[PDB]
């Protein structure tokens, strides 16, 4: 089904006379147009398909902005399958005059992944992180998923450092949080044990972060390595309410081990900090 593939990086009639019939009601339906473009391009016109679309982008009533996405991603895949790079190159252009660029832009990113062209991607990552980012965090990170996901993670981390003289500070931690989970999920867990360690160092104090860090680990249920760092944790600077709740995720976490001397152990601790 072609049309629910648009439907999701967006994020029954037999016949023509159908579709239009349904048009009548439905003009502002994104999802009719496409099942129709759909129903020729099965029939191979793809310039029938392309002239719906072109139908679309003008009946569809200009307020509803997720509808006619939906119509530039349905042509963006038109342009990349039956198309040539100069159609799709038309298309493109239109569509981020049209609509919002960098989200055009990430989508035809998402387009030349599923069509497996990876060298038209990384030029684009490039071409978009140049032109977006500056101000968008996503494309840094996005990149470094998909410099990972091919297995070239020291490209990631340079790009990474890429990312942090692009972005403001207030960006920072964050960009690198975030490669941090890509590294536990995708890439090397060790490496983004590493920058987590740096944003630690940074802002000993920022809670949210030690909390983010072992929740990655219990994630990755290596125990020792998430003991090691409750350790670590109850000795920083602490508020009672933020420290009763980081026992209840020690010891929630030793059930899911079962391990019922650490179960323990971790009650006795609490009680022994308790006391002040």
């Amino acid at each position: 089904d072609w049309t629910a593939s648009i439907l999701d990086q967006a994020q029954a009639p037999e016949s023509v006379a159908d579709f239009e019939r349904l048009l009548i009601g439905n003009p502002n339906s994104s999802v009719v147009w496409m099942n129709y473009m759909a129903f020729q391009l099965q029939l191979s016109e793809i310039e029938k398909a392309r002239e719906l679309a072109e139908r679309a982008l003008k009946t569809i009533n200009f307020r509803e902005e997720a509808e006619k996405l939906n119509i530039w991603i349905a042509m963006l895949n038109l342009e990349n399958t039956f198309g040539t790079e100069e159609t799709l190159e038309e298309v493109f252009s239109r569509a981020c005059q049209y609509m919002d660029s960098y989200t055009i832009h990430t989508k035809l990113l998402g387009i030349y992944e599923i069509s497996e062209k990876f060298d038209k991607a990384a030029e684009l990552f490039k071409a978009t992180a140049k032109k977006f980012g500056g101000e968008k965090v996503s494309i840094w990170v996005s990149w470094g998923d998909f410099l990972i996901s091919h297995n070239e993670e020291q490209e990631a981390r340079t790009i990474l450092g890429n990312a942090l003289k692009a972005l403001p500070k207030r960006n920072h931690i964050e960009v690198v949080r975030k490669f941090a989970q890509l590294e536990f999920a995708k890439g090397d867990p060790e490496r983004g044990r590493s920058l987590f360690e740096g944003l630690v160092a940074d802002a000993p104090k920022r809670i949210d972060l030690w909390n983010v860090y072992v929740d990655q680990e219990v994630k990755a249920k290596d125990k020792k390595k998430v003991e090691d760092l409750f350790e670590r944790i109850i000795t920083k600077k602490i508020t009672r309410k933020q420290a009763k709740f980081f026992f209840n995720k020690w010891l929630q976490f030793e059930e899911s081990e079962g391990d019922e001397k650490t179960i323990e152990y971790v009650k006795a601790k609490a009680t022994e900090y308790v006391a002040s």
